[PDB]
């Protein structure tokens, strides 16, 4: 789950936590919630729990005061987060001076939360027609931040106002069919991750059937199939498979530009239109050794046909005594990328996929593994009603495609964390950067599966991970850096519309709204994940090198010895490695 | 109006402008646009008309050279305003060493416009069912920056993507009921005021009478009442009076939170909807 809850802010070189009183701030006498309770509210306010007073700035005289002031007030009240302090009003740092917190603007003061490293701002804020509240709120001549429960309405419920005196319009603490709920489809989705839970995700018809019939449901209503990844074409809030669709023949569906990167549900005749969901609306969310060619991977082996035939001939041929390609895997998918002499750019691969039954419901051929779907961003090419369906790689990332299937075309078919070479691990805090492991990268289908890996992981945003790219001589050439020795060239570079506004520093990786990018921030103190991939006398020499040598046995010597610390000992007479020509 | 119009960069200290060469930028050579012409395009880059031939940034050796590439490609190329200069990859501003524009990334160095006090950057950028055209595009072999008219069809038409070759999806340079035109209200704002114009003003119930019998318009589109200041309650595009309103009895309006902040009219019944103005649909702009 992600919400917010309420917390202590103690310093970190004096073990003073902040306890308020009737205007001001005074000493610790910590260790004891029973009255030290602060939390996060809107406008990135501090709000006390039990005082029910809030802390703001008053710019009026020479010395500004810290006191306390009501939060419904013109009191220019609001507090941020740097690197390991916070600042408030115009770079006011609350400074201490043991026992009263002071705006001073001092360099020099850090704040943490209650007995654990963080920087008490890695949590974002979390939160009539389903509104979100608003927290705090005056009620009863009382200030509240939380959803109580009382004997006038069933269960917890909140503000949907500002100034809940003059509006008078409340709402349910909302912690399922929310009718006449009116959202945006981004504001839905926010709300259904604060509680923990993921949008719809439709697997089977039986659903989708019972969904149908249902009376207390509106006709029109978003189901989350939306392409938050800009490189793959449809996914649901989970990662769920691809294989049941229900388009919509009315619409031409244009892939970006012309339509919009949305999709509505329509229950009344049950179809798939595209569209821009920023609107509100209601929703709901819940060893093998093979012959001769035939590459080996798990057990099994593939191999491509040099046949240029339609899509019949294709699954009469090898269905051979042979079965066609079935991914299921992320090394399958590198296995055809790296093989198929060079992926013959302008050409098209086939895959048997097969759905007779309507709507469109897809099933494999020999098999019911579908886990993995993998579609250019973004082209579903779902026709209004065909009975022969068919599938096809395109690109050199190999994505997959509807075409039509009446021409002649090649294929693949096949014979009788960690992701197969190497594993991947993440950890759980990372403030500094890079103090165990530097990851690094070379080709883009790393770069690919390393974000699938992170969107498996990951699940919402403000995140950010480290990718070595940096550079300390602050010249301008970037590179991929190491932990010393790297001189390789950069291959690939997958940067932002403007992403590098900095000459130098260190580079992060967010995967909020431009996934699989390399953004740029400062390197001097940046909390941020990473994850990381898991003879004159007694002499003998011979002139057949051009070289006079002097090496030991392993027995008669006192100690092992090696090439290693000998230029502690020959260097004296200008000696070097074992120099062969 | 508000358009990308063709200009020239030049030099502040020495009469010095840009002129580019098969590969690289060459010596001034200038006081004549018979040639020398550059616009604005997409992502903050800058094209030259007439060579087809847009400029980058290659970053692949120590010294990264400052040449042509092909503006299909991935050269990460692209270029921003500071306060008195141009900074391009990463700090890298247009050096000048008297004939060749290089990236050494020093702080001394200004450009403006031909003739005039500006720092080229104070205008923006400026520009299939009415989409935004997308500028420069690759048609017949060749680099165009303009819709410019052709045999095929009536007037001026646009690329509506990226790669026209592969999708094959064109539209109407817009330069008026658009029917089948969903465009986003503040889209549909923006571009109908780079073409010079203002969104529907309704003063009088015979502009009214005339619209609800128009065969020729969508049963759904926007009209420009909306708060683009949040101390006032509802005005239109231009600076025109609210005497006459068209509100509905079937939402119960919610000023602010439960409903939204545009509306939304329905010409069926010549009705005015409380309702988020973000999505595409049709509009009209005078």
């Amino acid at each position: 789950r992600a919400a917010n809850d309420p917390f202590t802010i103690v310093h970190g070189n004096t073990g003073k936590c902040i306890k308020p009183v009737y205007g001001w701030i005074v000493a610790d006498d910590c260790d004891e919630t029973e009255d030290k309770l602060w939390k996060w509210v809107s406008q990135h306010r501090l709000f006390h729990l039990h005082s029910q007073k809030c802390l703001g700035l008053d710019i009026t005289k020479s010395v500004n005061e810290l006191r306390m002031f009501s939060c419904d007030s013109s009191a220019m009240l609001w507090w941020k987060c740097e690197h390991h302090s916070l600042y408030g009003a115009a770079r006011y740092r609350l400074a201490l001076k043991d026992g009263h917190g002071t705006a001073i603007s001092n360099a020099s003061d850090v704040w943490k939360k209650g007995g654990s490293e963080e920087s008490l701002c890695d949590q974002p804020y979390h939160e009539s027609y389903g509104r979100p509240c608003e927290f705090p709120f005056l009620i009863d001549g009382t200030w509240h931040h939380d959803c109580i429960l009382d004997e006038d309405h069933s269960g917890p419920w909140c503000a949907t106002t500002l100034n809940y005196e003059y509006d008078r319009k409340w709402g349910i603490c909302l912690k399922q069919f929310n009718t006449q709920t009116a959202l945006s489809w981004k504001e839905a989705y926010v709300s259904c991750q604060n509680q923990g839970a993921d949008l719809l995700s439709i697997n089977s018809a039986a659903e989708l059937t019972y969904l149908k019939e249902k009376e207390g449901i509106a006709k029109i209503f978003w189901i989350g199939l939306n392409q938050l990844y800009s490189a793959r074409g449809w996914e649901w809030s989970d990662h769920k498979p691809l294989n049941f669709l229900n388009w919509d023949p009315d619409r031409p569906s244009a892939p970006t530009i012309g339509g919009s990167s949305c999709a509505r549900m329509d229950a009344e005749s049950g179809l798939w239109q595209s569209f821009s969901c920023e609107a509100q609306l209601p929703y709901v969310c819940r060893d093998t050794r093979c012959d001769a060619g035939w590459l080996p991977n798990n057990g099994f082996c593939y191999l491509l046909v040099n046949e240029s035939n339609s899509w019949d001939k294709a699954h009469a041929k090898c269905k051979f005594s042979s079965d066609l390609i079935s991914i299921h895997s992320l090394a399958d998918v590198e296995v055809v990328v790296t093989k198929l002499h060079n992926e013959d750019i302008k050409e098209e691969v086939w895959i048997g996929l097969k759905n007779i039954n309507i709507p469109t419901l897809f099933q494999w051929s020999d098999g019911t593994e579908v886990t993995l779907t993998y579609w250019d961003e973004n082209e579903p090419n779902v026709p209004y009603n065909k009975t022969p369906n068919c599938v096809s790689y395109l690109g050199e990332l190999g994505q997959w495609k509807v075409q039509s299937c009446e021409e002649k075309l090649k294929y693949v078919c096949k014979r009788k964390k960690r992701h197969g070479e190497t594993c991947y691990k993440i950890y759980e805090d990372e403030v500094p950067f890079g103090t165990n492991c530097n990851l690094t990268i070379t080709s883009r289908f790393e770069q690919e599966y390393l974000n699938d890996l992170m969107k498996k992981y990951d699940k919402s945003l403000r995140k950010y991970f480290w990718t070595g790219l940096r550079d300390v001589d602050s010249c301008g050439e970037y590179n991929w850096a190491t932990v010393g020795g790297r001189r390789r060239a950069v291959t690939f570079s997958n940067w932002n519309f403007l992403e590098p506004a900095s000459p130098g520093g260190c580079v992060a990786m967010s995967t909020g709204k431009s996934v699989g990018k390399w953004e740029v921030k400062d390197c001097r103190s940046f909390k941020a994940l990473s994850i990381c991939k898991k003879c004159p006398e007694g002499w003998q020499s011979f002139p057949a090198s051009l070289s006079c040598y002097k090496v030991f046995h392993a027995e008669r010597i006192v100690r092992k010895r090696n090439w290693e610390e000998a230029e502690r000992f020959c260097q004296a007479l200008g000696a070097h490695l074992s120099s062969f020509s």
